[PDB]
C-alpha cells in the first residue's frame, strides 16, 4: 500500500491474460486499488500472486455489460484514476481474401469498439471523481500492439483494429487533455503468455523470432506490466498522445537476419 | 484513351465528392474505363468534366449492396485493375466524452468497415480476373487522412476509424502481395472541396490553416487525384504498403506559427 | 505525349548509379534539360539510354566543389527548377562498436552534408531563378532510404545519416514554402542496380529479401526514377515535407517470412 | 524504497542543462553513482540538489577529450551500466535558405557526431565491464527531440541533427543487442528549463504553446528525467530500439488550435 501508485484507484481489462495479470499484479504491488476486469469463466479460474484484487466480470461484446461493471467498478473503488485497457480477441484468421463478415465484426466490435466504450466510460467516471480540477489528473492506457503501426500477416481484422485503437487513443489525449485525463499506449511485440516459455516453439516462428526481434526471444509480460505502471504515475505528468514501444526491437529493425550472430 | 491508365478498369467510390470527382475524371482522361461509385442522390446530382463515367449507386452502410454493385461493375467493366477506396463520412461530432453509439458506429460502420468490404469484393474480383497470374497485377488505393496517424479535436470516430483504415492498408498490401495486387494509401491534409474556396473561410480555421500548413492554404481535389494516378499506374510496381502524404507540410512541421512570414 | 516536365531544367546528383541514371533518364524522357552530376570517372563511365545530358562532375566530400558545380549546371540550364538530391556512400562497415571515426566522418560528410550543401546551393539557385514569384515553383527531392527509418544491421553511419536526411528534407520543406519550393523525399528499400539481377544473389540475403520484402524481391531502377517524375511534375503542388516509400513493403510488414507461400 | 538503480553506474551528458541536471538528480536519489559530463564552466557553476555527483568536463566539440573523459568517468565508476547522451546546442540559426556553413558544422559537430562518439566509447566501456555476458545488461539512453520526426521553421542543421541522432539510436540497438546493451531515445516537446517558467513567455510563443501542446504549457525537467529512470532500469529488458515521447501531445495532434477552451 506505499509504492509509486500509492492510493490510486485502478481498474484493468483483460486481467486474466498474461498482460493484463502482470499489470493487476505490477498495480497492487506498488500501492493501487485495482478492479480486475475480464470475462467471467476467465476471472474465476484466475489467482494474482499478490492479494487484494477486486474481480468484476466484464464481456466487451456486451455494451450494457461495459457500462454496469464500469459504474459497479468506479463505486466500489471510490472513484477512478487509472483506466488499463487490455481486453483483446488475439491471433490470425488467414488470407484477407477469405476473411469473413463474422470474423472481422468480432475484431472490431471487441478490440476497437470494446476498447472505445470501456475508455468513454472510464473517462467519464475519472471526470466525474475529480479529474481536471484542484490538479488532479487522471491516466488511460490502452494496450496495442507493434501491430498498430506494422502488419503481421493472415490477421487482417486483429491489425485493423489496433490501427483504430492507435489513433482512438490519439483521439481521447486531444479531447480529454483540458480534463486532466493523460492518455497512451503501450505496443508489445511478440510477449509470450504460456509461463512455460512455449508461445514461440514452434521451429518456423522459433527461427522468425530469433531473426526479426533484435534481442532475439520472445517478452514477457512483466517487461510489459512495468510500462503500465510508469505511465500510470505521477511522473508521467507531460506524457500524452504516445506510444511506448516493447518489442526487443522489431519494429526499430530490417534484415535482421543478416545482423552477425544471426547469418 | 491514350494515357497512363490506358486500357485499364477502375471503380472509384465517394465518386460524387470533392476528391473521388476529381479521381474519376484524371482517370478518365488518362484512359480508364471508370465506374463511379456514391449514394445514389449524389450519382444522380453528379456531371462530370470528362465523359464516359459509369455510375453505380452504392450505399456503404449496406452490405448486401456493396457486394452487388461490386459484382454489377466488374460485369460491366469486364475485370478489375483498380479500386479506389473514397467513399467517407467526414467531420465531427464534439467532446470524445460526449461521444454517441450512434456516431460511433456511423464513422466505424461506414468508413472502416464499408472500405473492407469494398476492398475485399474489388481484391476477390482481381484475382478472379487474373491478378497475380501470367505477369498480371492489380491496384487497391485507400483515401485516409492525415487523421490515419495524427489527430484532429473532436472526431474521435472519424479519427479511429482512419487509423483503422491506415492497418487495413497494410494488411491488405502484405496478404495480397502473393496475389500481385500491390496497396496503399493517400493521405490527405486540408482539402477543399467547395469549388469556391470557401471550405475553410472560417476566421480562425484561416488562421489554423496558415500556421499548420507550410504552403499555407488547403489543397484542391485534383492535387490529391494525381496520386491515385500515380499509384494504379503500371510504373508503381513496387510500392505497397506505403501511404502518400498530401497536407502543404502539415504532417512535417511543429510550430508552424513562429515562422517567419507568419510570427 | 507532351513531356510531363516539358521546359523544367534538372539537376539529378547520383546520377551514374541505378537509381540516379534511371532518374536522368525518366527527366529527358519527359522533356526536362538534366545535368547530370557524380565524381568525374564515373560519369565518364556512364552513358545514358536518352540523349541530352549535360555532364558536370562533383566530388560531395569537395565543399569548393559543390558550389562551383551548382553554378555551372544553373549558368548551363539558364536557371533551376528541380534538384534530385542522389550522390550518397552505400552499404555497411560492422558492428557499432568497430565502427571508425574515418568511417563515421566519410558516410556522415558525403551524405548528409553532402546533401545540404547541394540543397543549399540549389535552393539559393531556384530563388534567385524566380521560384517563389509569379505563380512559379520549383523542387527538391531527396533520395533517402527505408533506413532513413528503421536500421539494417551493421552500417550505422549510413543509417545515421539517412536519418539526418530524412529530417533535413522536412526542415527545408518548411523553411521553402513561402519560397515556392517543394521538398520531398525518396525512400527506397531494396534496389538492384547490377543491371543483372546479382545484387541480391547470395543465399543469405536472398532468403532474407523473400521473407522482409511483401513482393518477394528487390526493385529496380526505374521504380524509383517514376517517383522522382511524380514528385517534380507541377501537378504535385501540394506535397512538401513528405516521403515516398518505395520498398516492396519491407517497411510495412512484420513477421514477413510466416505468410502463406513463405513459411 | 529501495532506489530502482541501486549500485548502478551511470554517465549523464549536458549534465549542467535542465533535462541533465534532473537526470543527475533522479539517478543519485534512486541509488546510482553518477558521473556529470557538460563544459568546464558550465559543470562549475552547477550545485546538484541531492549530493555525490562526480563532475568530469568534456567538450563535445574536441574527440580526444571525449575519449579521455570517458575513461576517466568509467576508471572512477569502476565501470559503466547506464550512458544518457543528453549534450547538445539547442535552437535556430534561421531560414535554411541563409544557413552558414560554421553553424551547420557545429550543430552536426556537437549533437551529432559528439552522441556518436560518446555512445561508441560508453558502449565498448559497458562491453568491456560485463555488459552481455553472465546475464549482464547495460543502457544507452539518447536524448532526441520532437525535432527527430518533426521540424520546427528555423533550424536546418540542429533538426536534421536530432534526426540523426534518432536514426544512430535505432542502428545501435540493432547493433548492441548480441551485447545485451539496450539503446533508446527520450523525444521531449518544448521544455522549460529556466526555472522560473520564463522559457516560453514571448507571447506569439506562448500562443502556439498553447495550441499545440494538447497539455497547454511546456514541460518541466523532472517530466522528462522520469523516463531516463523508467529506460535505465532492470524492468526495461525488452525496450530497445525505441522512443518515448514527452510533450504534452505536441506530435500526436492536428489544428490544436480548434479545440474547444483554445478557439
Ligand atoms: O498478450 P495478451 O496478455 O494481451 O493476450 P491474452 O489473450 O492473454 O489477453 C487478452 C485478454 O482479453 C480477454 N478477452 C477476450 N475477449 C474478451 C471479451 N469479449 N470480453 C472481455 N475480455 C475479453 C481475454 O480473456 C484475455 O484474458
Ligand atoms: O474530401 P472528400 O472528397 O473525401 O469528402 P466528401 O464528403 O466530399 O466525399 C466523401 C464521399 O463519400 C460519400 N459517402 C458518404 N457516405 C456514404 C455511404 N454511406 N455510402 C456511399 N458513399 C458515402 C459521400 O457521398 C461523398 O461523396
Ligand atoms: O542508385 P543507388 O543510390 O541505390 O546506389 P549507387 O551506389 O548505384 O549510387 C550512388 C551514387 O553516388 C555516387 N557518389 C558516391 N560518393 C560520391 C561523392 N563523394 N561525390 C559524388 N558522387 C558520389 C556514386 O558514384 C554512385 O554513382
Ligand atoms: O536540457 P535541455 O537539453 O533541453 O537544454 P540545455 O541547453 O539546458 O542543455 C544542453 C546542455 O548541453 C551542453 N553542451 C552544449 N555544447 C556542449 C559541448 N560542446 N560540450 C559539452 N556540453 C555541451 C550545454 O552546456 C547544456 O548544459
Amino acid at each position: 500500500r506505499p509504492g509509486r501508485l500509492a492510493g490510486k484507484a485502478a481498474i484493468v481489462t483483460g486481467a486474466a491474460g498474461g498482460i493484463g495479470r502482470a499489470t493487476v499484479e505490477a498495480y497492487l504491488r506498488e500501492g493501487a486499488s485495482v478492479v480486475a476486469m475480464d470475462l467471467a469463466p476467465r476471472l474465476a479460474a484466475t489467482r494474482y500472486e499478490e492479494p487484494g484484487a477486486i474481480p468484476i466480470a466484464c464481456d466487451l461484446a456486451d455494451r450494457a455489460a461495459i457500462d454496469a461493471a464500469m459504474a459497479d467498478a468506479v463505486a466500489r473503488l471510490g472513484g477512478l484514476d487509472i483506466l488499463v485497457a487490455g481486453g483483446a480477441l488475439k491471433g490470425g484468421t488467414g488470407n484477407f481474401l477469405d476473411l469473413s463478415d463474422a470474423d472481422w465484426d468480432r475484431y472490431v466490435d471487441v478490440n476497437m469498439t470494446g476498447t472505445f466504450l470501456t475508455c468513454r466510460a472510464g473517462a467519464r467516471a475519472m471526470v466525474a471523481a475529480g479529474a481536471g480540477k484542484d490538479g488532479r489528473s487522471a491516466r488511460i492506457i490502452t494496450i496495442g500492439s507493434v501491430n498498430s503501426f506494422m502488419a503481421e500477416p493472415e490477421a487482417a481484422a486483429y491489425v485493423a483494429a489496433k490501427g483504430g485503437v492507435a489513433m482512438l487513443t490519439r483521439a481521447m489525449a486531444v479531447d480529454l487533455a483540458r480534463h486532466g485525463i493523460l492518455v497512451n499506449m503501450i505496443a508489445p511485440g511478440p510477449v509470450d503468455v504460456t509461463g512455460n516459455n512455449t508461445g514461440y516453439s514452434e521451429p518456423r516462428l522459433a527461427e522468425q523470432v530469433l531473426d526479426e526481434v533484435a534481442l532475439g526471444r520472445p517478452g514477457l509480460p512483466e517487461e510489459v506490466a512495468t510500462a503500465a505502471v510508469f505511465l500510470a504515475e505521477d511522473g508521467s505528468s507531460f506524457i500524452t498522445g504516445s506510444t511506448i514501444t516493447i518489442d526487443g526491437g522489431l519494429s526499430a529493425m530490417i534484415f535482421g537476419g543478416m545482423r552477425e550472430g544471426r547469418r
